[PDB]
Order: structure tokens, then C-alpha cells, then sequence
């Protein structure tokens, strides 16, 4: 069978294909191959323009736009032909070296510095820049945007759920309220760090030949510092430089890279399953769409559990690469080749799961009527304070004796209001105990949410 | 841009896409809508011949061979219907029940009886019986024929090189002598194991309904034994049944397949490692094709790139089959959903492994063993017969044999320590005869000794 | 500071050490030593009765009977004696040959032949027999009582709770009735195929010198046949022979074992899960002890933490026993020695296991069902009624019968609905007669045919 | 059996126990307890200090003494006795708070505040900011001067094995030439980046109740800016301030610091792999100490491989918590706490590693003779400049020329020289080739290793 979505074997290019079409221009072959073209020309250009290097002259404007035009309109009828080529040499590298020398013989002045193409390069300087250059592509325009997405949602939830009482739960148990609102915020501030996080890991590029020394740059032009003449080409990418390298770049940033991502896929994980279980209690209610069908009466959160079971699949690819990437047999082995044309699919699995978790934020629904109802049926929750006024004004075996009073016991409002008022304490704060109730003894969550604005 | 093998952001789908087309049948949507058709009607036929359900009279030949025809002849159009079906539903196996009252419309003994389609069903009923079938699909047909080439590689190896001689590394320094023969063997019997394991993992299946306990089903039909029901449809299926479950089948065989897939993956990494290395140390050489090139600036360069190549791809299929393998039997309650969009991936970690094996038997198929340089190394390793004289100095009595070996080369050297031993000549002339070559063991027996095991 | 239970850096040493002492008896160094002497005594034994080995005549009872002792006997003291010797040669195998030679001494028997101890043996023979004999014992002894408690456990909890309905939850969402019981027996079941699994594990031994090919013995005894020597020793210890290896025993097996108790800890995490929220849901209270504290700030709390310790301790459990699993059969060559170090690791995973599931068992004897709770839920979702008069409305022909139920609830309300249906008296008295309660299905009937199936 | 080094089921505390025994005074049970009653003895003092809470007045200097002896006392029948009361509690932070009511019940003027201590606490509140210390004390005083030790260990062996060459290995096989201590400095290099993520690595903790909203502290004392208290105690301990959580600090910064401390492991594998390998290429030789017994013959890298084999579990512990800590059901679920129990297991593992590594590199010998000899049977490698100086000049076919020549064939020094001869090159440049060599084709790699020094 031809490949098309509906026979495609992963689900990325199948039937989420349509979900991370972004990716195809990235981290494909073609974009790989597009990525390697950019790199392979823009080395000819800075030998070109260098002064000290003169068998290569600076180009003319129109040698230059050529050259610039084979970068820009890179095609797949293009990546067909390095394919194709690459039948030949069955190596992918040297494919896109014969491609761009049979692309210039049209050009006399390229034509005559054909075999400058790749200059003293090993394939290695050409894949891990086009490998910064995808995912510096892919987390500045791809990434971050859902990311921000993800806060923006969750603080627009905070604030429109701001003082919506909640009875939390710790240890599944009922325990001291809360508000919707404020456990929204705590996943926003949380998304937010790690947000700064991927925003400040480096994207690291080299170019040093075969092995790391520009061996074969110095033995053909021992006088140009080639040093230097790799730390700005690689800058000149908007890439940051990498000195110290074997024949490959190490991808470290790589694996910090995907300890980030996968640090924030986490908290998302933990934040679909929250919902889904809000959603259990009846917390929430979700909107239906005429026409879909969810045992008829059922309406399930599909949305974040298809965003919690790709998220598994996201961190399990990071993860994977970014353990066993860095390690390469000497001055490399070949292992990581084929394992690097599959940064994109980690990628790819969050950002399936990032559009369904706003998708399953979008048909939320609150439920403040059963969050109320359930709140005054857990009179309970005010051993807590009690106790802590008890203890403030010197009342003996406080805590003791409201254990005793409450657990294991069902004690309503009526019983915790008798007990209240045995207590030996200040007419004042003997009516302000009586005056809160599970559904007012939400502490600063409120303000809470309204000062998040002012972090980060 | 539209997906095609170059955009696809897998390489199971892009670059090594036409290294795995037959997966493109059993785990795509393609395949999985498939199956789920193939379920639907044997649930239909089976609703028919049941005599106790009268409401679905025995069908005739001819619509037995229209419904047959629709599992047989389902398309790549067909899946699309039902692609087109679900925009408006938002639930896959629904769409599937109306692709298929689509279908029977035109048949009149059919038509009559389509809104028993799906009868009593639940969504799972349908596709865990669809991923068992794609489970042992995929075993059967694709997975085991890989190992089975993988052994009989390695057997073919092992007879080959049964008396070559090896100077063994443990803990990467010179060692007892092996043969390259011996080394092979080792492999084959270790993936032999693991073969036979695949091959006795259960493939489970369930129907039983929304929860486990067939309440739709005996609601209205409650005079009917569906709990032979269920046994005698999912074993017709050629599934092992699965009696207890929820509304999902728990899915513990998949866990069971994939850590057998995962060990076999393991010892195949080793190999792909070990391997690597010979070809470092020039105990193996590679076969060329003019045309190719083996790197882009270093010429005289020959690279083992096909068992990096599988190397690399077994880590990936480890990751993801490890995944799914904890990550699917735990479902919330009756289940949660997540398992669902999880199980679309069935076919990615068994895709990365599929290109791994194709990867080593490509390389395999280009190794020339070096016995010049086996034999030259082994010829200056000396060192390694003090082993031996150590232990027939041991069953002589000689005192301090460890110590005055450790303490105390070349051939000569080795020569005249054994002839100032107190052993008698006829031991003493076994010892001069031995050198690093021959000092093999029952390496060349064990090789050939290797047909008589599994 | 000193080693105690209170600084151990480990808390399967530390905080939980007391919940893991046999384990001190197995994994440990002293067991690891102790297992060590085991195998180094029984080869010196087995080269006596062997009458082509002269030099080692049999043995007379006695002597056989201090051997013996050695054995059965060992202590922290002699272990310490070990590690004493080991600080001069910083090889432990080589300390444990040393301590015995120093053992046997006294006795002019086995003095006569110390120097056969470890004859042509390297010292992997010796560790992967004790590996075999540690995993053995702690599988029989240990592992298999503690799931047989579990499995039990469940099966009681299955009866006891057979007939007390629930509001299933699928997608988190009420869904059609099961019972509690039922959704025990669900769990014994996966257990119970993971047990049989665990128990028809092969336990693999070797016993082949160096490199594997028997090269050290050979060259002394050329006449026995070292091959059969070699199985009939591995067999003789109750462990099984695995003849193709390199200087070690590959690891396949531990794999094989560490992935079957993955399986049934996932299946327990599971459990755990289900049962933290069941409790969540209050359709169990737990019992409480006087003095106890369930919350330092909270005192009405009464938390699960019983299954939440067994919960983490199993994610751990998982983590080291999939790491050892993945990494173990993998050795450069003809091995290298980071396995040495890892393989004192064996009884880690396992110790997080054992914590867990004392930990389960714990919380399992606190469960008190609630079925006021269960039944008061169940009496307000009727709406999981519109499942099954959906489907006799189907099996009577009532046209859109999804959609008349999904587009149009108390019990008046579907008792209603149901009226107005054109169906014979029989069946809508069938349909007025259920209620949420007793809409179970089969669940009660599979409850008590479980004891039919394993 | 009784718990001894012999007897310990985990070797962290058997046979490797003598080599993390730092770790014992830090993340054991004994460690865990001496922090809680750290943190909650200066809450106490904070609340006596705070002018607001006349319920707890200012303590006298003898007072803050005892207080102070309690705290740096601490000892293993302190651990002990609250290990009793939790017999009775089977709550730990309970027996902590029982254990200082009873030490301080001798003391008037501290037992008629005794039930302030752990006032409006939740236990998480003493657990995490316990956790914190822990963290930050192993990472500052015990991981990176480990990590201190490794790096300079590291650049040690570059300056000495600078101008030292070596046959380099791509795919494992010879390769463009460079030096032993040009290898060892991209390790060094590479180390610095993580040792400098690690330092940054932000260590976070918290103190506001039972689900983050100060409840029972704002119902006693309405009046006392608890946000801000909270920001100063935690800060007042060393601590980084979150002030966005549930009962439970998220622990995604636990993540952080583990991920950074498994991507420097994943340097230290690859390290410990890479000189496993140069040691079976005989780069190396490895000394030998007297009496100690390695086939009588060998002398294996034990130390580089039990080092790998730790490195291993490290990770396996480290990352196993980095995933699954910061996953807490809604307001927590106490999954976590036996879980960070183990907190400094993943590390122990790597403190044994590191230890091991520098008792290996501490018995490393150069093979400079083997070195030389290998690259003087690899002419081959030459291939590479002698084309790429074609390529300058304008020869056609210059990379094919040489394929033709070299893939698959032995060429020794006079046949290469032979082909440069037959070159139309310049006189000078034909001299330049001719005098190059496998172990003076070493490009940069030396001034490579004299500039480490001008990074990080
Ligand atoms: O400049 C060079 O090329 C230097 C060279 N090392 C290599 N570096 C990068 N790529 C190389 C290398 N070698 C091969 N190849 C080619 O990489 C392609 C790999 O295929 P895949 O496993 O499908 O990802 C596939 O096309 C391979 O042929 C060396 O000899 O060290
Ligand atoms: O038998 C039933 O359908 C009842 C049912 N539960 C379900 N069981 C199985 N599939 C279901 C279920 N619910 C939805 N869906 C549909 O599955 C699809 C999930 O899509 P994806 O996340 O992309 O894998 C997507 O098409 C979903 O609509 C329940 O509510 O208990
Ligand atoms: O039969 C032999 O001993 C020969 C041998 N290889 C070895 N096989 C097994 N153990 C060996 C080997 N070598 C050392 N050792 C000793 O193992 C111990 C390793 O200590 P640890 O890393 O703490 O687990 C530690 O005590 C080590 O000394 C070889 O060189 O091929
Ligand atoms: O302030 C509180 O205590 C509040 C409370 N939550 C808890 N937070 C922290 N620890 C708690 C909690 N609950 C129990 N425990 C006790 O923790 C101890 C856990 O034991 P282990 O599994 O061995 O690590 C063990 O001693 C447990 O009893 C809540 O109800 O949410």
C-alpha cells in the first residue's frame, strides 16, 4: 500500500497527521535534507566572501541570488533527486554535495568552485547544524506558541473560576478547601517555569571536520584561523557555538532540551488527570457538539485523556533520545544517524497532546452547584481551624479532641456548631468559628489567584 | 505540505517506510478499521447461525459471501467512508456500524437484520478482538519470519566460521581462545529461546460487553448462554479467550509480547555491538559496492553503517514497546480512554524493530572474516596458554602453579618454563604442542554439537 | 556515622528493612557469598565421586559431612573472614577459594585435595550458579508466597463482596452496573496468569571455564567429558542448563523473571489505584486503631496510605527491575564487568516489591464496604437504564432506538418512557422491573465461576 | 539476620556503604527526622520573634538555647524515640511534633507554648522544606565537589596527554588523527556545562497548610500577613520560595536537579566506556598493586566498569523519580513519600561511580609506543588532506581519485607518497604532503587542549 494518512503506521503521520503538519517542513527527510542545503551553501558563501581564501572569489550578485534561490525554493522534486543520487553512494550527506554540484554547472563562476562544495567538511558538520536549526525552529515557533496557549488557558481559568469554593482532596480524602480557580494557578505558575526553562536552553552548532581538529581545513590553508572562521559561521546561523566536539556534536542541549519539554508534559499529565477526576465528581460538566455520539447517556472526557495517553508516548521518545544520544562509541558510532530523524516524533506526540488538552479546556463547563452541595456535606473539614483557635487560646488536647469528635465519624453542621459552643473561649471568636462554614474556609485562595500576575 | 515518505515526520513512514509496507495492512488506521469490519460481520454471522436468536434468521450462501466479501475486499476507499462517517460522529467504531448498514443495504436477507450490527456491543468488544488479530497478524507473518532469517543467519555463521579461531576479550583484554564459529552460535541459541517465548505468548480477546458482564446482552436476550457466547466467537476468531475483564481487555499479553519482542531486541543489540567491534579490531572486513561512498571526507573509509543503523533502531523499538508494555494495563475504574489513542502505536515499536533486523542481515550479508588477522593477533598472545599450564600443573601437584604464572611471553618463553617442570614427558610435550590457535576448547564441537539442541 | 536501620541511605534497609529480613539471607553480600561456598563445595565434591579423576579420590562420609557443615553454616562470621581475605587480593571469588582452603585444613582428606577447589573454573561459574540459587529462592521462598497471599486475598474479597452492585466508571463517567466482587475477581484472574508465569520461568546455570568452551579442563582431563560433567553439576544444584555461553551466563532468564513481576506489579498499581479511588468515592471506609493519627492537621482524616505506599514502592520496584532487565544482556565480547556490580542489585527490585505488597495486604484488611453509599449512588443514575431498553427495543424492531434513548431522568421518568413503547406486556414488565441495583448482568454468576477457570 | 554491611539487601549500604557514608547523616530515616525537627523548631522561633502572636512570646536566651541544643543534637536515640511514638501514631511528622512537646515539657516557659509547635502546619510543610535541605546539602557539599573532583581530574589528563596522538575511531574505525588530551578535554568541557547547570538548578520549598491557602492560619490569626511570613521563613532557611502549591511542593525542581545530575552521568558512561575501549586497544596500560589477583595474565579496567554499571542504576533511580514525583492526584497523593525516601539512592549510586572512575583514571599508564606504532600502520588516513589540498588547487576528481585509491586497500607510506609525487601541485605543496605523517596529521588538537582554559 501507497503511504497517505489513512495507511501511514504511527499516528503522527496517520491519523493525527493533520495535527502537526508544522512538523513535515522541519523534521522530515526533506526538511533534513532542506536544513543540510541551507548549511552546505551558506559555507561556499563565507569561503567566497573570505579575503584569504582567493581559488574562492566573492561572488557576483547574481551568482549569489542563484545560490540563495537553490536555499529558498528547496523542493520535494529536489529531495527526490538527492534520493535518488543517494541510491548511488548510499550515503545521504554526500548525495546532497552531487546534488548541489549538478545544480551549479549551469553557472560558470559556481561551476568553477564546484569542488569547494563541502570544503574540508565532515557530514557531521553538516547534520547537527541542520539539527540546531530544526529544533530552534521548531521551540521558537512551534513549541513555546502552545506552551503559552497552555498558561494563557490555565490563567484565564484561574480568573474566571477565582472564587469558586472547592473541597479538595489529599489522599483522595476530603480535606481543607480550596477554590477552582487557585488549583488552575498553581498549574500555570508551574508551566510558566518551565517555560523560562526551554526559553534559556542553548542550541549548540560546530563545524571542525572529521574529527573535531580542522585537520583537513589546515592542511590545505594553514594560515587562516580556521577557529575563529568556525565560531562565526556557526553564529551567523543564530546558532550557539560548540567548541569542543569528536566528529559529532555531543547533544547535550539536546537531552536538556527534551528534559524541559518533558518536565512540562509532566505537570500537563498531571493536569489532565486532575481534570478527568474533577470531571468523575461532577465538578465540571463538558459541552457536546449536535451530531456526536459518546450506553447512550454517556458524555466522556476523551480530550484529556487522548492528550494524557500521547503525553506517555512524548516522554518516552524524549526521554529515550536524550538518555542515549550523548553516548557515542569513541570519536562517534553511527547508532544516533538514525535515531536523530526521529526528534520530531516526540515533538510531534506532545503537540498532539497540547491541541487536545485546549480542546478539553474549551467544553469545560463548572459545576458550582454540586462543588456547593458537596462542600456542605463535609462539615468535618472544620476540625482543622477549630483546633487552631483552640490551640491559640490555650484550650487543652486540642487537636486530640476534635480527633476524637470527627474521625471516622460523620459530624454535621448542627454537631460542629454544638461543639463549638463548649468551648472556652472569646464570645468574638466563639461567633466567628460558628460563622464560617466548608464552603467559606477557603483561606487566601482567592487573593491567591488574583496576585498571580505579579510573579514571573 | 501534503504527507508523502519525504514530508512524514517518522522515519518508519518516511525514509524507512518501504522497509515496513506490510505493517501499513495490520496497524495503521487502514488496518485497524479493517479488522474492526472483519469483527462486526463474524459477530453478525454468528448472531444468524445462533438458533435461540431468532430476530436473525440463518443466512443464506450468497449473503454468507457478501458479508465474506466485505472483510476479504475491504479498501482503502472503504476506509475512508468511514473516515467521512466519523466527522460527524466523533466515534470511529460507530462509523464502522453505519459503513457497514451502508453496505447490507442493497442485500435484502442482510438489510432486514442491519440493526443487529453491533448487538449488544460495546466500542472495546470490537477493538480488542481488532488488536489481538493485528497482534498475531503481524507475529505470525512478519515478526517471527524476521527472526527465524536472524537465526538461521547466525546458524550459517557459526558453521562457517566453526574453526576460526578468536583471541576472546573479557573485560575487553586478551583472553582463552574461542572460535568465531563458537561466538555466533551463542547468539543463535539465545534468539532460538526467545523465539520460542514469542511464540507461546497468549493472544487474548474478549466480548462481553459495556463493563465486563454482558448486561445489554441478557437483557434482551436473557434465555441465551452468552458466556459460551463470547468463548466460542473469540476462539472462532482464532483468539485465546480472555473470560474476566472490564469494559477493556486488560491488555497483560501485550505486555508479555513485547518484553519477549524487547529481549530478543536486547540480545540482537549486543550482537549488532559486538559485531561493530570485530570490524573495528579488522577481525571482519566488508564487502563493497563501486559507487558507494563510505564517508564524505575521509576516502578509504568502509563503515559498519548497517548494525549502527539496527543498533540505533532496537533502542527506539525498546523504548516504545517498554512503554506500552507498562503503560497499558493500567486503566482507571471500568477503563479510561488514554489506552485508546496508546494502541495506535502497536505498530511503532514493532516498525523500529523490523528495520533493525533488515538492517543486520544487510550487514551480515557483507561480512568477510579475517583470518590473517585473528590468526597474527592470537599468534602474539602467548600469555594466554598460562592458563592451561597452570591447571595441569595444578593436577600434578605442583605447588604455587597461580603464583608462579601470574608471576612469571613468547613462544619460546612459554617453552622453557614448561620444560622445567616436574610433569611427566608425555604431559610436558602436550603443553609445547599447544598454542594460542589451538588452545580453543571444545569450541568447534560445541558449533557443530548446536543442531541437536532446540 | 555507624550503619543501622535508622542511617541507611536505602530504606529498603532502613525504614522497611524489617518488612525484607529474609531478603538479608539471599541478595546480600553474605548471600551472595554464602550461595558463592555453596557451589565452590559441591564442584570439589562432584570432581571426587567422578572416578576419571583420580587425583581427587571419593570422599568418605565424614569428610563429606564437614563439607556439608561448611555449607549449611555459614555465618556473618566466616563471611567477614571473606572479606577480610579479600582486602589483600581485591578479588572476591578468589577470597571465598581462600577461605575454604583454610576451612578444610584440618580435615587430611580434604586437605589432601584443596588445591582442586575452584579447579578450571573461572569465577562467572561460580557467581551465575549463585545468581540462579539466590533468584530460585527468593522466586520459591519468597516472591511466589507473597502473590499466592495477594491472589487469595483478592479471591476472598470477590466473595465476600460477590452480590454488592456498583456504579461502574468508564472515562471516569457512571457507567453499567458490575459488583464489587466482580471487580475483584477481575484482578485475581491477571494475577493468577502472571503467577503461572513467574513459576514456569527457566532459572539458568553454567558451568563451562572462562570463555565458555571448557579450554582449562580440557587441557587437564582431556579424557572427561567436561560437556556432560557440566550439565549433570548445573541439573544437580536444581537449576537448569543453559550449554551456549560466553564467560558469563547471558542474563536472558533474569530478564525473563524481572519481566513477569513487572507484570504483576503493574497489575497491582493498578489495584492500588482502583481501590485509593473506590475509597475516594466512599464506597469503602477503612478501619481505624485508637491512638493512631491520620492527619497532623486534619483530624478527621482517615487516608489510604497503605496502598499509596505499595503504589510507590511499586513504580520503584519497576524502575530497578526494567533497568536490570534491559541493560544485564548486554556484554561487550565475551562480557565485560559492569554486570558484577549491577547483579548486587538483584534483591533491590525485588525488596520494593515485597514492601508493596505487605503494604497492599495491610490496607486490604482495613477495607470496610460501604453499600449504603453504593446503593444510594446507584438509585441516582437511572440514566444507565438506557442501555438496556435500548437493546430490547432493538431486538423487537423499534426504530431509532439510540436515538430516541441518547436524545431523551428518575425512575418515574424512564418507567414512563418505557410504557410508551411498542413492546408485549411480558418485556416492559422485564425493563420495569430493573433499577440501577440489580441491572449487574452476569457479574454475581462470574464471581462464583471463578474458581472453575486456573 | 541483624542489618550490618554483610547483611544489607542494597550494596548503596553494603558493600559500597563505606564510600557514601556522607549520605547516611542526609537522606536516610535518621537524616529525614534531623531535618523535620529543624524546621519545626525555628517555625516555633519565628512565631515567638513575631511581634503579632503575643501567644508566643519572645524566648529568653536560655530558652532559644535548648531550642538550638534540640536542633544541632540531634541524635540516633532522639530518631529512636520518635521512631516509638510513631509506633502508636503511625503518622511520622506526628511522632516528631509528640517528640518535641516532650522535650520541651521541662522547660516552663517553652512547655507553656507547647502546643504552638507545628501550629497551623501541615506535615508537608516540614517534609519539603526537610527535602530541600537535603538536596541542597548533597548537592553543595558531597555532589559537586565530586563532580570538582572528575573535571579537573579530567582536565589534568588533557594537559598531560596534550601532544600525545592518537589514531582516531568513527564507526570504529581509523580515523583522521587527534591527540589523547584534545579527547579528554572535550570531556572536561563538557562536564563544566552541566556542573554549571547544576549550581543554577533552583532548590524550592514552601510552608502554607493543608492545600496551599494558609486556611488554618489566617482562622487563628486573620490579622498576621501569612504570605509574607511564609516567603520569610522558607527564605530564612536557604530556601528558594514557591508560593504557588498544593498540600505538597510540585517537586519539579527535584526533577531538575535529576536530570541534570543524569545527563553528567551519561558524560561519565560514555567517558568510562570510551577509556574501557582504549585500555583493549592497548592505549593504555593500567598499574597494578602488589598481592592483588586480576588467567593468570590480566589486568582488566574493573574500576571504569563498576562505575558504569553505578552510573547505570544512578540513572535508572534518578530519573524514575524526575517523572513520576511532580504526578500527584488533585491536592496530592501520598505516593510521593516513600518514594523520596529514596532520594538519596539514585544519588548514592553516582557517588560510587564518581569515586571509582577517579580510582581508574588514577591507575592509567599512555601507551605512547602502541599510539605511535598503530598510526604508523594507517596511512590511509592521509586520503583526506592529500584530497582536500587537490580540491584547493583545482584537480579534478580529487575525492574520487583518492576513494579509488584507499576504500578497501592497504596503502603504506610509500605508496601514498607515491601518489602525491604523480600530483600537479605546486613544488611546496607537493614537499608539505609528502612530509605529513598519521601522527602529525593532528590538526588543532594541541592548541586546542593549551585553550581550554580561556572557557567557562
Ligand atoms: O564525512 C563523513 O561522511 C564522515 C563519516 N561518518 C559519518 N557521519 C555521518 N553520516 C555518515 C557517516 N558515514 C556514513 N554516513 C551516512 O549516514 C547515513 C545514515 O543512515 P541512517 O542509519 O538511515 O540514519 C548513510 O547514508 C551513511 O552512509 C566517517 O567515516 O566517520
Ligand atoms: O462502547 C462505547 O462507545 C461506550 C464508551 N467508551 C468508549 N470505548 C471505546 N472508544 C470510545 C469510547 N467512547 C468514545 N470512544 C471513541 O474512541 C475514539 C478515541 O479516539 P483517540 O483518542 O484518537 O484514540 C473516539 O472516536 C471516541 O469517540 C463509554 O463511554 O464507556
Ligand atoms: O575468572 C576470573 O576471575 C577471570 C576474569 N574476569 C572476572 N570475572 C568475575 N569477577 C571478576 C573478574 N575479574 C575480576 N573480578 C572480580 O569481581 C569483583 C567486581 O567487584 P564489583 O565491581 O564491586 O562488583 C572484584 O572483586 C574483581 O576483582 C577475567 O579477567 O576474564
Ligand atoms: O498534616 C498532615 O499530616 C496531613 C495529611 N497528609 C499527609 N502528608 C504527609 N504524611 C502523611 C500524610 N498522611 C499521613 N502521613 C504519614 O506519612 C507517613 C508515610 O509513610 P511511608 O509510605 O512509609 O513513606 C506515615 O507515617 C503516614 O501516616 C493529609 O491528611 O492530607
Amino acid at each position: 500500500m501507497e503511504l497517505s494518512s489513512l495507511t501511514a503506521v504511527s499516528p503522527v503521520d496517520g491519523r493525527y497527521g493533520d495535527k502537526v503538519s508544522a512538523l513535515r517542513g522541519i523534521f522530515s527527510e526533506y526538511g533534513l535534507l532542506k536544513f543540510r542545503v541551507q548549511v552546505e551553501v551558506r559555507w561556499l558563501q563565507k569561503l567566497a566572501a573570505h579575503a584569504a581564501i582567493k581559488e574562492v572569489p566573492a561572488f557576483a550578485a547574481d551568482a549569489i541570488g542563484y545560490l540563495d534561490a537553490i536555499v529558498a525554493s528547496f523542493s520535494e522534486e529536489d529531495a527526490a533527486r538527492i534520493k535518488t543520487i543517494e541510491r548511488t553512494t548510499n550515503h545521504d550527506v554526500k548525495a546532497v554535495e552531487y546534488f548541489l554540484k549538478e545544480k551549479v554547472a549551469e553557472i560558470p563562476e559556481l561551476h568553477a568552485v564546484s569542488e569547494f562544495i563541502h570544503f574540508a567538511c565532515t557530514s557531521e558538520d553538516i547534520n547537527n547544524l541542520s539539527h540546531a536549526l530544526m529544533l530552534k525552529t521548531a521551540r521558537d515557533e512551534v513549541i513555546l506558541p502552545y506552551w503559552r496557549q497552555l498558561i494563557d488557558g490555565l490563567k484565564d481559568l484561574a480568573v474566571q473560576y477565582r472564587d469558586i469554593p472547592l473541597l479538595s482532596r489529599t489522599a483522595g480524602q476530603p480535606a481543607t478547601p480550596s477554590t477552582i480557580g487557585k488549583e488552575m494557578a498553581n498549574v500555570a505558575y508551574r508551566m510558566e517555569r518551565q517555560y523560562r526553562q526551554l526559553n534559556q536552553v542553548e542550541i549548540l552548532g560546530k563545524i571542525n571536520g572529521a574529527v573535531g581538529n580542522y585537520n583537513a581545513h589546515i592542511a590545505a590553508y594553514p594560515e587562516v584561523d580556521w577557529h575563529q572562521f568556525s565560531e562565526e559561521f556557526v553564529t551567523s546561523l543564530g546558532i550557539q557555538w560548540n567548541p569542543y566536539t569528536t566528529q559529532i556534536e555531543p547533544h547535550d542541549y539536546i537531552a536538556e532540551l527534551f528534559d524541559c519539554v518533558a518536565r512540562f508534559n509532566t505537570i500537563l499529565i498531571d493536569f489532565d488527570r486532575d481534570v478527568w477526576g474533577y470531571i468523575a465528581l461532577n465538578h465540571f460538566k463538558q459541552k457536546t457538539i449536535a451530531g456526536e455520539i459518546g450506553m447512550p447517556h454517556k458524555v466522556n472526557p476523551i480530550d484529556f485523556e487522548n492528550s494524557e495517553g500521547n503525553l506517555g508516548l512524548s516522554n518516552a521518545v524524549l526521554q529515550h533520545l536524550a538518555s542515549k544520544l550523548p553516548v557515542s562509541r569513541w570519536q562517534r558510532d553511527l547508532t544516533d544517524s538514525t535515531v536523530l530523524r526521529n526528534l520530531g516524533v516526540g515533538i510531534g506526540y506532545a503537540l498532539i497532546a497540547y491541541q487536545s488538552t485546549l480542546k478539553g479546556v474549551s467544553k469545560l463547563e463548572v459545576n458550582r452547584d454540586h462543588l456547593l452541595d458537596e462542600l456542605d456535606h463535609n462539615w468535618e473539614v472544620l476540625a482543622e481551624p477549630i483546633q487552631t483557635v483552640m490551640r491559640r487560646y490555650g484550650i487543652e488536647k486540642p487537636y486530640e479532641k476534635l480527633k476524637e469528635l470527627t474521625r471516622g465519624k460523620r459530624v454535621d453542621a448542627e454537631g460542629m456548631k454544638q461543639f463549638i459552643d463548649g468551648l472556652a473561649l472569646p464570645e468574638e471568636e466563639k461567633a466567628r468559628l460558628k460563622a464560617m462554614t466548608p464552603a467559606n474556609y477557603i483561606g487566601r485562595a482567592i487573593t491567591m489567584v488574583d496576585e498571580l500576575k505579579h510573579h514571573h
